[PDB]
């Protein structure tokens, strides 16, 4: 089983799994059961962007989502990731679409690791047809627009159910060592989530994980594309 | 066949190929034989430093070699490397050792891309692990429980061997290159440390830019630095 630490931005309240009654955005420490959540007030059509950010020393995951013109949600807890995460790992965003769904498109995504100091960096503004430097597993694609479409989308983009989808930074990265005096990260994405449905779903999530790990089976819906079971 | 876009930092001079008479410093587009060299001036035993440029706007590829308390060493070409270059890349170093012989350590390497369609990568090694999941390993590359890149082999007691030739490629493919690209560069530094107990120390060392499945050449060893079949 993958080791799982993730932020997520859950749309669809399944509240037969922990989650609570309201779209809200969430700190996951190895299960779908966020350890922290905080209310997100959603806009769906509206461009969104995610801020997530964490050091050895403060030992603060903290993550915040915000559209122009609104007010930002935050959430963060208190965990000490050295101890819950391997030496390496594989940075990753993961969408799901289950009976309700929507569009898991990301328009841009950067992140930053640094081990004090050696150091991993990427940015895409834009992604290419074939992200020789992603590795896309699922349903996940790029499109002719130069986004990333998490979940699978009609030729119109069209969201459509029952789809899962994730994309994970080619090269491992070394997010801690021995006597590491201090080791952090920072990961930026906006997205944008469209729907037809009254209700949209699943969500999307930045994780960090095992450097090889793959889609759970039956890790579909409510389950973000990370865990096996709930 | 790779295609190979290279800086190498030549200590033996093979005149038999087109080396100049004397260590230096070149720029290798697809061939060993340098388009472009400058004498370089090795301080055998002391700590260099490399540095490497080019955007696609100037196009012109440029290297720097220092040491601390020295004159440097500059070469530079022009050349459009998108007429050369495939648009998706892996980065890394080569060295190797014929009859003669050096250490070809690293004790530090960063490379940083960057594409305006701006999109980039940037990777820094200040130190090694025994492990690096980043880097891609070939021939007779390892880490060190230093923390340094050992290119070629190095006795237990840190004593180099001759016939000797490896590379470290950085994991990730890298987007050099996209049509209709308003402008792309890259930069490259690495630190080195070549010591020798022969009075010719030799091969060489090099950053060297190719296809993402990039392999050690049959044949490629001592004077065709790993990166060539040939000396054509
Ligand atoms: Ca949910
Ligand atoms: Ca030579
Ligand atoms: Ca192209
Ligand atoms: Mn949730
Ligand atoms: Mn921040
Ligand atoms: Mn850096
Ligand atoms: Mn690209
Ligand atoms: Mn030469
Ligand atoms: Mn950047
Ligand atoms: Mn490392």
């Amino acid at each position: 089983a993958d080791t799982i630490v993730a932020v997520e931005l859950d749309s669809y309240p399944n509240t037969d799994i922990g989650d609570p009654s309201y779209p809200h955005i969430g700190i996951d420490i190895k299960s779908i059961r966020s350890k922290s959540t905080a209310r997100w007030n959603m806009q769906t059509g509206k461009v969104g962007t995610a801020h997530i950010s964490y050091n050895s020393v403060a030992k603060r995951l903290s993550a915040v989502v915000s559209y122009t013109g609104s007010s930002s949600t935050t959430v963060s807890y208190d965990v000490d990731l050295n101890n819950v995460l391997p030496e390496w790992v594989r940075v990753g965003l993961s969408a799901t679409t289950g009976l309700y769904k929507e569009t898991n498109t990301i328009l841009s995504w950067s992140f930053t690791s640094k081990l004090k100091a050696n150091s991993l960096h990427f940015s895409f503004n834009q992604f290419s047809q074939n992200p020789k430097d992603l590795i896309l597993q699922g349903d996940a694609t790029t499109d002719s627009d130069g986004n990333l479409e998490l979940t699978k989308v009609s030729s119109s983009g069209d969201p459509q159910g029952s789809s899962v989808g994730r994309a994970l930074f080619y090269a491992p990265v070394h997010i801690w060592e021995k006597s590491a005096v201090v080791a952090s990260f920072d990961a930026t994405f906006t997205f944008l989530i469209k729907s037809p449905d009254r209700d949209p779903a699943d969500g999307i999530t930045f994780f960090i994980a095992n450097t090889d790990t793959s889609i759970p089976s039956g890790s579909g819906g409510r389950l973000l594309g990370l865990f096996p079971d709930a």
